[PDB]
């Protein structure tokens, strides 16, 4: 049965609620972004209206084969009427096509559903500036003060410098980057740009990237692996056994691998600076874990919420344990007492 935090009161609407069958009373199913925990349940046999971004709609049609007649893409930053209710989609600074949704209820209540997001001060000058929000449905993935990580720009700088140094020392080195979902495309695109290479990948991953409206994409990616010195592989294959096997496959064109695993947070974040990160090495293979996040840090989350000053907060992540729920409620109250709302 559909949990309460996926339902929007006073409407016929649900958010990211596709794995519960026909939800009673739901006239429109919103999808915030194309990540499997959120779309779980959608397939080519779905026959209710799906509201989403243009990019999410490209992926539903091409990857899941949802039929066109049930896909309703909306432009961002634009007041739209859906089944009699004003809505706006905002960029969530998550993966390509990810949105936050503002609902303007007929009784006067305003609700923000962040989907998954990485809060940024630029959101303080979006259409959120213009009116009060009563209820916030919040991505609380990293709602604890131990969760620190650097900016995306610092992480990309480390990756570009690491890759460029290694390949300039050894022109026969190969760079490999792990992936298991959309998101974090800047990692492999920035590295290939500094190396003067296209990124090589499987036909299935190429297909996915071609749905993303990335400018000049045909100039940046390819299915011809052997012409490329940046390869993408499934995240599961980024280990010594998997990479040894991959090195065989190139016909001794390459004699060293430098591989990147963009994780979210790992506890090495509490002691080590990005500058000081070191790989795991075996022989001619080195693996870097780099903390590239597409969710808010604790400080970025706190700043957003203290700026927005919502009347009520509904977490959408870490809701399964009493200890989690109590921890999150404590921080929400600190924040409200410190700022005075
Ligand atoms: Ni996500």
């Amino acid at each position: 049965t559909c949990p309460f935090y996926k339902k929007i009161p006073g409407t016929g609407f649900t958010v990211d609620a596709f794995q519960y069958g026909v939800v009673e009373g739901c006239t429109a199913y919103f999808l915030t972004h194309f990540h499997s925990d959120h779309y779980a349940g959608l397939s080519k046999h779905f026959t209710f209206p799906v509201y989403c971004s243009e990019i999410t709609g490209n992926l539903l049609k091409n990857k899941l084969h949802v039929q066109e007649q049930y896909i309703h893409p909306l432009p961002l930053d634009t007041e739209c009427i859906v089944n009699g209710v004003k809505v706006v989609l905002l960029d969530a600074n998550h993966c390509p096509g990810a949105v936050m949704i503002l609902f303007y209820l007929p009784n006067g209540t305003v609700i923000l559903h962040t989907g998954d997001f990485r809060a940024d001060p630029s959101m303080e000058r979006s259409l959120l500036a213009d009116q009060k929000v009563h209820m916030l449905y919040l991505d609380t993935t990293y709602c604890s003060p131990e969760y620190t990580f650097p900016s995306q720009q610092e992480v990309i700088r480390f990756a570009i410098n690491t890759a460029f140094e290694a390949v300039t020392l050894n022109p026969h080195a190969l760079v490999v980057c792990g992936t298991y979902s959309i998101g974090k495309e800047k990692v492999f695109l920035a590295i290939a740009d500094v190396l003067g290479s296209k990124v090589g990948m499987s036909q299935e991953k190429y297909k996915t990237l071609q749905c993303l409206n990335i400018p000049e994409i045909n100039s940046l990616i390819t299915t011809d692996m052997c012409s490329s010195l940046v390869h993408l592989l499934p995240m599961m294959q980024i280990n010594f056994k998997g990479l040894q096997s991959h090195l065989k496959k190139c016909g001794g064109k390459y004699n060293q691998i430098l591989a990147f695993r963009p994780t979210g947070w790992t506890h090495s974040n509490k002691f080590t600076r990005i500058a000081d990160v070191i790989p795991q090495t075996k022989g001619n293979i080195s693996i870097y874990g780099i903390p590239y996040s597409e969710h808010s840090s604790y400080l970025e989350m706190k700043r957003f919420v203290q700026w927005l000053k919502p009347q009520k907060i509904i977490p959408t992540v870490n809701v399964g344990t009493w200890k989690s729920r109590s921890t999150m409620e404590k921080y929400f109250r600190e924040w409200k007492l410190e700022a005075g709302y």
